[PDB]
């Protein structure tokens, strides 16, 4: 009834010590412009868009604005019953 919230918490949390910061958002943002490269037009936009979006939060939230044990729940890993 708790074996995975345990898991997905020593895990998220002990991971995050280390992604804390051990990559910075330059390799990143310029990834997307690598793997958003050969997205779609349609899709392209979308993709360079949202990153605009998820760009300095996506890989400064998870850390700070959010705890690691939280993203267990955020990802509904506890799932006792079939999500409604």
């Amino acid at each position: 009834s708790d074996v995975y919230c345990e898991v997905c918490e020593f895990l998220v949390k002990e991971v995050t010590k280390l992604i804390d910061n051990n990559k910075t958002e330059k390799e990143i943002l310029d990834a997307f412009d690598k793997m958003c490269s050969k997205l779609p037009k349609s899709l392209s936009e979308e993709c360079q868009e949202v990153v605009d979006t998820y760009g300095s939060s996506i890989l400064s939230i998870l850390l700070e604005e959010v705890s690691p044990e939280l993203v267990c729940s955020m990802l509904h890993l506890c799932s006792g019953l079939v999500p409604r």
